[PDB]
């Protein structure tokens, strides 16, 4: 029902980390250790896929990565955090509204079927000393455009390759909507300077891998505000920058961009996710707030992850937990605590040749 993806570089980091845990050169963080203790095998006796799944399973339904983490053995180590930020997840979804924040959403008369790809952006904020992503892309506290290009390339390429093959298997092209990933909460002190960097990072990936993405046609980038409305042609792809608060009538994220439709294109939206949380994040707590929480609440994301069938509330634009649970603490996070649900699924990685395959 959901699929975890990662780059070649991320699998090399899992491999190194697994080796170090076997050799005694590393010790696991508190939350990864808790998930290992719920299982019988040791680090040495486990395969790389089981190891990867248990590290991903340390994610909690709700965690604010920018403010609630210490980046040490008390929660998640800088090593685990390096791996976790690179993990993305995708799932097919029924989109019930266009994704408008607050009361602005428009309900789909007939729910649209598409896909969500949850990808964490550069974590450049912290309430406890520098993050793994701050160490990588910052040179003396200044944003490095080329290091940011490398980070987003590593995170977004496994999903871009995944949806390119899916659109070829469906005989359609791809229409992908992308928000201003890493430009809000995760930008920290760089809030006033980050928007051009994320837009240039997306241009860079699509310019680099255009030969590997033929069945990808529309890229609709909506950073809400702080970017000039523009149309750019990257090879065969059309990259559009249409900030909703700048360009009135902009197509919503969970809606078909202009020049795409259900018969010619498959609809994919990127979701600005968190290193340490389950896909919905804030919406596990009932709040339809961030890009992450608005997109999970506006789709059946919670139904995909928990396996339960919820009920869409047209007035609040939220996918609510089953009536049988609530009749009796009734948000989606309490549903998972009541039923013992864990975030654990299949995981694929890009190999040397640039294709997705098993981790063993
Ligand atoms: N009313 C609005 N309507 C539409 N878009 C908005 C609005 N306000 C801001 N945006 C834009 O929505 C875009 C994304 O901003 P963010 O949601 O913070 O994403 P991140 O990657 O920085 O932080 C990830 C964390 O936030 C989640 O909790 C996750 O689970 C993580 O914890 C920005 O371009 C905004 O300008």
């Amino acid at each position: 029902a959901y699929q975890l993806l990662l780059s070649k570089e991320t699998l090399n980091k899992i491999l190194q980390y697994k080796q170090n845990l076997e050799k005694g050169l590393a010790t696991p963080g508190k939350f990864f250790l808790e998930e290992l203790s719920k299982q019988e095998k040791s680090i040495s006796e486990m395969d790389i896929t089981t190891f990867t799944q248990l590290l991903i399973q340390s994610k909690k339904p709700q965690v604010f990565a920018e403010s609630q983490v210490y980046h040490d053995g008390t929660d998640w180590t800088l090593e685990e955090e390096s791996i976790l930020g690179d993990v993305s997840v995708n799932m097919p979804v029924t989109m019930y509204n266009d994704g408008g924040h607050g009361s602005s959403f428009k309900n789909h008369p007939k729910p649209i079927s598409g896909y969500l790809a949850y990808v964490p952006g550069a974590l450049l904020a912290s309430g406890s000393g520098p993050t793994s992503d701050m160490k990588e892309v910052l040179d003396n506290g200044k944003l490095n455009q080329d290091k940011l290009n490398a980070l987003y390339e590593r995170r977004l390429l496994p999903q871009l390759i995944h949806f390119n093959e899916l659109a070829r298997q469906n005989e359609k092209q791809a229409a992908i909507t992308i928000p201003g990933i890493g430009t809000g909460c995760f930008s920290g002190a760089y809030y006033d300077v980050i928007k051009p960097y994320v837009r240039n990072a997306l241009i860079h990936i699509l310019e680099k891998h255009k030969d590997s993405l033929p069945y990808i046609d529309i890229i609709h980038y909506d950073p809400y505000m702080g970017d000039e409305p523009a149309e750019k042609k990257i090879g065969h792809m059309s990259f559009r920058v249409s900030p909703s608060g700048v360009v009135r009538g902009t197509t919503g994220q969970l809606d078909y961009p202009l020049g795409s439709n259900p018969d010619t294109h498959i609809l994919v939206s990127i979701v600005a996710w968190d290193h340490f949380s389950w896909p919905g994040n804030d919406y596990w707590g009932g709040a339809r707030q961030t890009d992450d929480g608005v997109k999970a609440a506006s789709t059946d994301t919670m139904g995909q992850v928990t396996g339960a069938t919820g009920v869409y509330d047209k007035k609040w634009g939220r996918y609510m937990p089953p009536e049988s649970f609530t009749k009796d603490m009734s948000d989606w996070g309490d549903y998972v605590r009541e039923n013992g649900i864990v975030f654990n699924g299949p995981v694929l990685a890009l190999d040397k040749s640039g294709k997705l395959d098993t981790l063993e």
